[PDB]
């Protein structure tokens, strides 16, 4: 993928994990409502939805994920150094009860928040190297189902 537009396009977003990790997952439970009774079944401090959704376990998840996209951008011109962190994540995420399926809607969640952050500034171009680049990640943690 474009190294340069996938640089470029995660810098302010990088910088507010939290705030642009939370309008991803509230696009994913969006489009995956069935994802949340998921995260709520593995929340162990909380049962409630609410209560979990704001634990500081599920804060933790939040900036995992945002932690792993980082690891992808700052990786992007060689992703082989994730390739078994990777394929270990995916593992894990069955083992708890993730679909792979659900994976491609975390990619369309993670480029509906790019899109939010950046405005026009968020091209067909920068989308396509996105989309490449999730990929690229998502079939790396394939390696795991
Ligand atoms: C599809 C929605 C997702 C759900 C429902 C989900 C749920 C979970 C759950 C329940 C765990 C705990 C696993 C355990 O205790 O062994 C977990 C761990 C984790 N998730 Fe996710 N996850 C999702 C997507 C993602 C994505 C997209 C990433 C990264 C891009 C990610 C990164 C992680 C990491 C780094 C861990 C910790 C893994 C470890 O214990 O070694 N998750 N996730």
């Amino acid at each position: 993928p474009e190294p340069e537009l996938i640089r470029q396009s995660w810098r302010a977003v990088s910088r507010s994990p939290l705030e642009h990790g939370t309008v991803l997952f509230a696009r994913l439970f969006a489009l995956e409502p069935d994802l949340l009774p998921l995260f709520q079944y593995n929340c162990r401090q909380f049962s409630s939805p609410e209560d979990c959704l704001s634990s500081p376990e599920f804060l933790d998840h939040i900036r995992k994920v945002m932690l792993v996209i980082d690891a992808a951008v700052t990786n992007v011109e060689d992703l082989s150094s994730l390739e078994e962190y990777l394929a270990s994540l995916g593992r894990k995420h069955r083992a708890v009860g993730v679909k792979l399926s659900s994976f491609s809607t975390v990619g369309e969640s993670l480029l509906y928040m790019l899109e939010k952050s950046l405005g026009p500034a968020f091209t067909p171009a920068t989308r396509a190297a996105w989309s490449q680049l999730y990929g690229a990640v998502v079939q790396a943690m394939s390696r795991g189902w």
